[PDB]
């Protein structure tokens, strides 16, 4: 894994806080496996390693649970501690009860809620996570609506950058992915920006599957030929102009996320953006 190495020179498992396992109460599954726990009281998201998994995976385990706690931004989940030293063993994370982002979107589009300057939030959280990561010089390589997190569901939510971690060449996540990445698995934070890209239009789509009437191989052929997506509905222009800097073919080209960054910041200024209303779903089509 290309961030192990790194990791493992510069951060300690004495950095770990082991929790000791009589003082966890798992209460219910959420999504190894997630459960909400309880520690003895804070509210906790709880990590499991399956008991059956190899030493690969137990080496893959601590370095999730080293390379979260490297970090320390307000849009990036917090690893809470860690219980190792009992069977199975769990990485203690802050939970987050507003769930997954696409999830969220799915469930929350506007029907017979939501304002344009919600979703500029969102972006501008995962934005202002990504920065830092940037900063950091770490690539996430799996920017997508589905890794990120909400606190909570009603106004005053804050999106978080996370990792589920779910990523041969049918697992890759073409759809998310810049020509470069797919072509010769190169990554650097050029190929985040267009990942990023690709979340903003699941954002702003209110959560449809990217290249929506399209299968992964179309995809790759549709990109690389300079194929892009379409705006989604009713999105305002300057959001989308955001979108297709972030899917510039060569990574050179392709800005970097203090200018996202600023660029969605300037869109929360616009009225004409932010007052522009989102579709409405009408149940019989
Ligand atoms: C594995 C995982 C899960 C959570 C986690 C998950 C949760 N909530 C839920 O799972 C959940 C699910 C459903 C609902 C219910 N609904 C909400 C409201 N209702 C109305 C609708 C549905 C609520 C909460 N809370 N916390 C956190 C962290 C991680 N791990 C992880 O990030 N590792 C990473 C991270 C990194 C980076 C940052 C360096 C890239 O690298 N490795």
């Amino acid at each position: 894994n290309p961030n192990y190495s790194f990791a493992g020179k510069t951060s300690s498992i004495s950095d770990l806080k082991e929790v000791p396992r009589k003082n966890i109460t798992l209460i219910r599954g959420l999504g190894g496996e997630v459960y909400e726990g309880q520690v003895s009281p804070l509210q906790v998201a709880v990590k499991t390693l399956p008991e059956v998994c190899s030493e690969q995976d137990e080496l893959d385990f601590l370095m999730e649970a080293l390379i979260i706690s490297k970090f320390n931004h307000q849009n990036i989940v917090r690893c809470i501690g860690v219980s190792l030293q009992s069977l199975p063993r769990f990485i203690l994370l802050e939970l987050m009860a507003g769930g997954d982002l696409k999830s969220f979107l799915r469930e929350t589009r506007p029907r017979p809620s939501l304002a344009m300057l919600d979703l500029l939030h969102v972006a501008r959280d995962i934005a202002c996570g990504c920065q830092y990561l940037e900063e950091n010089h770490f690539i996430h390589r799996d920017i997508a609506a589905r890794n990120c997190l909400l606190t909570c569901p009603g106004p005053g939510r804050v999106a978080k950058i996370g990792d589920f971690g779910m990523a041969g060449c049918a697992m890759l996540p073409v759809k998310w992915m810049p020509p470069e990445a797919f072509m010769e698995g190169i990554f650097t934070s050029k190929t985040d920006t267009w990942s990023f890209g690709v979340l903003l239009w699941e954002i702003f789509s209110l959560g449809y599957m990217p290249y929506p009437s399209k299968s992964n191989q179309e995809v790759l052929e549709f990109v690389t030929s300079g194929g892009r997506m379409d705006p989604p509905k009713n999105c305002p222009g300057p959001v989308y102009r955001i979108m297709t800097q972030c899917w510039q073919h060569q990574p050179e080209d392709r800005p970097n996320f203090a200018i996202i960054l600023e660029r969605i910041e300037y869109c929360t200024q616009d009225p004409d953006v932010i007052n522009t209303a989102l579709p409405i779903e009408y149940g019989p089509l």
